[PDB]
């Protein structure tokens, strides 16, 4: 059975005049493990993975600005904004070296931070991550029409802001197993107020698809280029059929990325953590152990 509870004391830190919430558990010494969620989730997505890692490592899991229990300033919530606030978050906790565990838009943040801070990243575990999507044919068929509608301002905002489709529709459709009502309520909580749903709409409009938006495409291409030339230890989780990362792409990346271990979690779409948390957690913990082995 998969846990529905969120048994983590809230921690808060001031970041650029706002307050961000984060999970902070595990020993106080050693290399911390920073967990970064994406759209439309929160640190909640890591709730059943962290317990595998916390016995040996500090686990830090922030809620992105505008999401989870973090503050909700009147921003456009561009990727730029998230980058700014996450940089400031990392510096506010005085983190030096880290291991990254990243997912979805959290992966874009993680890879972009790593590229710019290569000496401070001691390993990256990732799953269903942001890469350039050259054309719409390389976006999953079943979600193609939806995300094309998301990527408009009248109808997309109607769907995502007014009707909360990303939470009620897209979110559970990103999990093979059914989310329980308790789980749904945790994911719903930060967005009960419609006006707070801005990040949920901007994020799919920031996705690097078919060359647009060009700035994001460029940035993502840059950190993928960096990732392909980096010797940093890498752990890739993938599922079938996946969403951002289909099996063929995972198979390619497992070989093209230096020093990369790949793990098949079985059936999965986007929120792999919700379909097979125990395997992901366990493999991350053991893989973390292997990072201390010289060979
Ligand atoms: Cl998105």
């Amino acid at each position: 059975e998969i846990g529905t509870g969120f048994p983590f004391d809230p921690h808060y830190v001031e970041v650029l005049g706002e307050r961000m919430h984060y999970v902070d558990v595990g020993p106080r010494d050693g290399t911390p493990v920073l967990f970064l969620h994406g759209n439309p989730t929160s640190s909640y997505v890591w709730r059943n993975i962290i317990p595998h890692v916390a016995p040996t490592h500090r686990c830090i899991a922030p809620d992105l600005i505008g999401m989870g229990k973090s503050d909700k300033p009147d921003l456009g919530y561009f990727f730029d904004d998230h980058v700014r606030f996450m940089d400031a978050f990392i510096e506010a906790l005085g983190l030096e070296e880290v291991v990254l565990v990243i997912h979805d838009w959290g992966s874009a943040l993680g890879f972009h931070w790593a590229k710019r801070n290569p000496e401070r990243v001691k390993g990256i575990a990732f799953m269903e991550f942001i890469r350039p999507i050259p054309t719409w044919d390389e976006w999953p068929e079943f979600a193609r029409e939806t995300f094309q509608a998301f990527r408009t301002t009248d109808v997309g905002r109607k769907l995502i802001i007014d009707q909360n489709v990303f939470i009620e529709g897209t979110l559970p459709c990103g999990v093979v197993r059914p989310l329980t009502e308790v789980e749904m309520d945790h994911y719903r909580e930060p967005f009960l107020n419609p006006v707070d749903r801005e990040p949920l709409w901007r994020f799919p409009n920031e996705l690097p698809i078919a060359g647009e938006p060009a700035n994001i495409v460029a940035l993502v291409e840059e950190y993928m280029d960096w990732l392909h030339q980096s010797p940093v230890p890498k752990l890739l989780f993938w599922g079938t059929p996946g969403v951002l990362i289909p099996p063929a792409e995972a198979a390619r990346l497992a070989k093209s990325l230096p020093n990369c271990k790949a793990v098949d979690i079985g059936p999965g779409l986007n929120l792999l953590q919700e379909d097979n948390p125990d395997l992901i957690g366990s493999e991350i913990a053991r893989w973390l152990s292997t990072l201390e082995i010289s060979g």
